[PDB]
């Protein structure tokens, strides 16, 4: 059979995962991952999480979210809490990207600065008990080819490989815009 | 500040003529040091040294270098990438990276496009990447066949290349050179 993932449930912001599902967040049709997408317990709260090893954004996993009233507003930044429990992770980094698909943007906006996570320095980030934690936050204020009231549909995060040897299980929670 | 002469825009740039050819810094870049031509990896190549800050701006491209690309018929083609050699001679690097972007003008497009994949060079791995008595050569390669928003006709007007800083403490020279689009 296909892989199922829990219930996909309700596109909501913020997104919490604390309701059994997935909060209306999939893979994106062009995922180059699309393992099972499950709620697990990363650092006392239920979380999005699914488990990758990079080869060898063809192996990156592209998480997707679509909502029919999504704008940007007068939010200055995404932000969610990322979670990594590696079994290897020794080398390398992984970029993270933030896109929408805004029709009267040709289907295509991306946040212009990459949030990057250095596998080199996990000895510095922090962690408890093999579970290392990001804040990740994404300036979309400098989009400039959007507007606030322009309709977005659907975002997307794109989770890249960076020369690294990650494999292991990953966590997102605490999904929302921030001004 | 006095820059080498910056001659006239050509592409491929190969920096041979004693010019920049066309490359300058952009009004937004976050280092305006002098731009020369010097010697790298037995070619002449467009330089400027540099060091990041230790106190890191929120906004993460405030410090970058951003180099700029004025010229007429400006365009992807059928090529698939932007290539050049890029070189750095530290004087520091001992943590974080370096995020190389690349971004497009098309007044056709709101004045902005970017190619999807950041190339990313990471300090900590120096002991592994190609290099020749202390300096390393990185054969920089950026998919603009991935950029949707564009033709293959579109005028793109200028380039810059953005040199982010990634919680790094790089200070040297850096090089570039072979600018150019290329076919996969
Ligand atoms: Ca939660
Ligand atoms: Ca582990
Ligand atoms: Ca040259
Ligand atoms: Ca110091
Ligand atoms: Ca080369
Ligand atoms: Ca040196």
């Amino acid at each position: 059979i296909p892989v199922v993932h829990d219930p996909k449930g309700e596109a909501v912001l913020p997104s919490v995962f604390e309701d059994g599902t997935r909060q209306g967040w999939d893979w994106a049709g062009e995922s180059g991952v699309k393992t099972a997408l499950t709620i697990e317990e990363a650092n006392g709260s239920n979380a999005l999480s699914w488990e990758f090893g990079y080869p060898e954004w063809a192996t990156a996993p592209r998480l997707d979210f679509w909502k029919s009233d999504l704008v940007r507003g007068e939010n200055d930044y995404v932000t969610f809490d990322f979670y990594l429990d590696p079994v290897r992770a020794t080398e390398g980094a992984m970029n993270i990207n933030l896109v929408f698909q805004p029709p009267t943007n040709g289907y295509w906006v991306q946040a212009p600065k990459t949030y990057t996570i250095n596998f080199d320095e996990l000895e510095e980030a922090n962690q408890v008990n093999g579970l290392y934690h990001y804040e990740v936050k994404i300036n979309v204020r400098d989009i400039t080819n959007i507007q606030d009231d322009t309709l977005l549909r659907n975002m997307m995060i794109i989770f890249a490989d960076v020369e690294s040897d990650f494999a292991g299980r990953v966590f997102v929670d605490n999904v929302r815009f921030e001004g």
